[PDB]
């Protein structure tokens, strides 16, 4: 689209609609875009922003433009809708995108002896493009902040864009790349002019939006025995001089735990368990210490929060894996060493039906050949990688939480479900970058070669619109008794939990997951 | 082709997350340090603690050999401290294994 | 409705305005704080509302002469719901609807 100075080029659209299968979530927000970097590209590392350990070192670039985040499912679902999804879907999967950009305006300040002047600036233009070819580094997928607010009422600023390459230290390597934004088409507009993309998702699974109501280690009918025999006696009972034997018995309702079966619980990749209580907890620091890691060239990172395994066993709920859980923070909470009454540690329970307890050993093997003169022994497992007939459920998702992320483009890539939760896409939503062109100030009058360094001082405002169309999977419970489903709480509160409070801040007092309904296994 | 980027460097160097990870377990300061839970968000000056999405490729690791003879151990390790597989009672060089980086 | 006047299940629907934030110069480093700092606008402009109302026409067959709404004849300072010298309309009584008559 493109029109004049008094003409609006888009309206507001904020709503859910839900058909058969599908929902529609469509917001609506404004924005503020300001000049970044003066309009510079710039090389960053770990020395450029202070300096301190190995773990932490990065080389990359600073660049002028800003983008768009809404990879988050508050962009999109208000807390009813989300209620609505949980409540009466077994599962859902994102199917197409529709973005918006309009009502776009530039605005020129002027900062003269102290006096605040705004004007708009109907000549100057913005630029904006789609990398729909994943031609550059792509940093959604990464649990950043800069998201559509959740309230749409909430005006937002975009975040910059920057990027990362390979780093030896806080210097760069041959194979380390740099790129060129400027060196895309981009889509200029005026204050008259709007800007629209359409996405589809490739045949992603549907996301697991419920619980099992059953075990993966009771599976058989309690009433029968087996026709399979197991090792049941290995030492004589009864007498003074014990000797040695071989009796077997069938698995029965009363030795489930002996049971030949068919399946393995999921994967383990141990975490340490931490209690919500301080008090319970080792007097040492073991946030770094104790942490579960991955090592990568030389350095270590946390895993974080890893492979989808079980927050903590039955009536062990005030204990979490140290960094197995996503941590979401409450409204207004700081960046650092908060308090545990400032975060919301969601909670992965619902999975240990097949899926092993984070904290806590797969199991045991055995270590050695038991003979006359040596006892049998076994280890535990920590580490447990993927065996045939292995199951598993993927961690869930939430209100708060992310919605997708980019599969590497590597060769191999063994189910490739983001870690964070979400959808795993080769080629997810591109990216959209956006920045304010640079409009010179008054140049010399006789000419010097040097890029021009002085500029009018201006930023940008919109608004944005984003469609998703989502596909689901009805619930279908044949259950006789009733299911468990989200409901706010029926007692009188000062507040309404998701709402605004007296002084206008909208707040989410907590995680709300998508594993409510249940289901066989 | 060879990656221009690492898996644990996929983040935006410049925007904090807004997950947040145990930054804290003692409390600092004082004479008698005591329990406390502290959170903190990831950012680009801790990397290394951000929430990732993936893991690194799977290892059956090998030992590390040096191309200057001076800097190995004076022992026979060709055969004892090779990295194997055990087939039918017999034992076999994993050779050359698994993709893995062949230094740091 | 008791205030008097006509119940509706479906009314004419409340025609809800607002002006659009628009937000003021933001920082040059992000922050994550929804914006706070706005330009100071009003909006004006000039509305139209059109009814269409269906009447019941009189058909007194009374032979003498009904009560009507009037004026009153007599010399005044002002006119009765007009402006006064300062520029102000007032309304100096109310006004009913019941002044011709028909049988039970
Ligand atoms: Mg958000
Ligand atoms: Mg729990
Ligand atoms: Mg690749």
């Amino acid at each position: 689209g493109a029109d004049g100075v008094g003409n609006s080029s888009g309206n507001w659209h904020c709503d859910s609609t839900w058909m058969g299968d599908r929902v529609i979530t469509t917001s609506t927000r404004t924005w503020a875009l300001p000049t970044y970097n003066n309009h510079l590209y710039k090389q960053i590392s770990n020395s450029t922003s202070g300096g301190s350990s190995n773990d932490n070192a990065y080389f990359g670039y600073s660049t002028p433009w800003g983008y768009f985040d809404f990879n988050r499912f508050h962009c999109h679902f208000s807390p009813r809708d989300w209620q609505r999804l949980i409540n009466n879907n077994w599962g859902f999967r994102p199917k197409r995108l529709s973005f918006k950009l309009f009502n776009i305006q530039v605005k020129e300040v002027t900062q003269n002896e102290g006096t605040k002047t705004i004007a708009n600036n109907l000549t100057s233009t913005i630029q904006v493009f789609t990398d729909s070819e994943y031609q550059l580094p792509y940093v959604l997928g990464s649990a950043h902040q800069g998201c559509l607010p959740p309230f749409p009422a909430d005006v937002f600023m975009i975040p910059q864009y920057g990027y990362l390459t390979l780093n030896n230290g806080s210097q760069a390597v041959g194979r380390s790349s740099f790129y060129c934004l400027e060196y895309f088409p981009s889509q200029m507009l005026r204050t008259g002019n709007n800007f629209q993309f359409t996405y589809t998702f490739e045949d992603v699974p549907f996301h697991s939006s419920y619980a099992h109501s059953q075990s993966l280690d009771r599976l058989m009918n309690p009433l029968i025995d087996q026709y399979l025999y197991y090792l049941s006696r290995t030492q004589t009972t009864g007498g003074t001089t014990n000797t040695q034997t071989l009796g077997f018995s069938q698995g029965g309702p009363n030795t489930m735990a002996n049971q030949a079966k068919n399946w393995l619980p999921g994967p383990c990749y141990r975490q340490q368990r931490v209690s919500k209580t301080s008090a319970d907890n080792n007097n040492s620091e073991y946030s770094w210490t104790g942490a579960t890691k991955y090592h990568l060239n030389g350095r270590d990172s946390l895993v974080n929060p890893g492979p989808a395994m079980a927050s903590h066993k039955d009536d062990e709920e005030k204990f979490f894996p140290q960094s197995g859980v996503l941590i979401f923070g409450k409204q207004g909470s700081e960046k650092t060493n908060v308090d545990i009454e400032k975060v919301m540690i969601t909670d992965e329970e619902e999975i240990r039906t097949t899926n092993p307890v984070a904290t806590e050993q797969y199991g045991s093997v055995s270590t050695n050949l038991q003979r006359g003169n040596r006892q049998a022994a076994t280890a535990d497992v920590n580490t447990q990688g993927v065996l045939p007939g292995m199951v598993w459920q993927d961690r869930d998702v939430y209100l708060q939480g992310p919605i997708w992320a980019k599969i590497p483009h590597t060769d191999g890539h063994f189910h490739p479900s983001p870690l964070m939760g979400g959808f795993g896409l080769k080629h997810p939503p591109p990216q959209i970058l956006i920045k304010n062109t640079p409009v010179p100030a008054d140049p010399p009058t006789t000419f010097n070669q040097s890029k021009l360094n002085s500029f009018i001082t201006q930023y940008s405002t919109g608004q944005v619109s984003v469609e998703i169309e989502w596909e689901l999977q009805k619930e279908n419970s044949k259950r006789w008794n009733p299911e468990i489903q989200y409901t706010s709480n029926y007692y009188k509160s000062t507040s309404v939990d998701f709402a605004v409070n007296t002084e206008g801040v909208y707040s989410e007092p907590r995680p709300i997951g998508t594993r409510y309904l249940t289901r066989n296994l």
